[PDB]
């Protein structure tokens, strides 16, 4: 029984074209981050919630250096809201479900 991943995972090759429509909400995290694996478990319910609705993703920033230089990541978690390709809002730190619902359902 391995781990189910719900959330697509980002990466420098697949970055824009999975968010250039839609609502995408991004998890900036790496696997050696307290609160990333504190906030781990919302983006994993939520992608499951809002499968077919929104694109929830996760970018590790250990891979992926280009994309978290792109964004400017200077801290994680760093959750980044995009609508039709365009960054919306870009929080940091862990960030409660229901926050991250209501902004979902704002830009849905």
């Amino acid at each position: 029984h391995h781990h189910m991943s719900h959330y697509i995972e980002l990466t420098e090759e697949n970055f824009e074209s999975t968010i250039k429509k839609g609502v995408a909400l991004v998890d900036f995290w790496a696997p050696w981050c307290g609160p990333c694996k504190m906030l781990s478990p919302v983006i994993d319910e939520l992608a499951s919630e809002y499968q077919g609705k929104a694109k929830i993703c996760k970018v590790n920033t250990d891979e992926q250096e280009e994309l978290s230089a792109k964004f400017g990541i200077r801290s994680i978690p760093t959750l980044l809201f995009t609508k039709d390709g365009e960054v919306v809002h870009q929080l940091v730190g862990v960030q409660t479900k229901v926050a991250l619902k209501e902004q979902l359902n704002k830009l849905l």
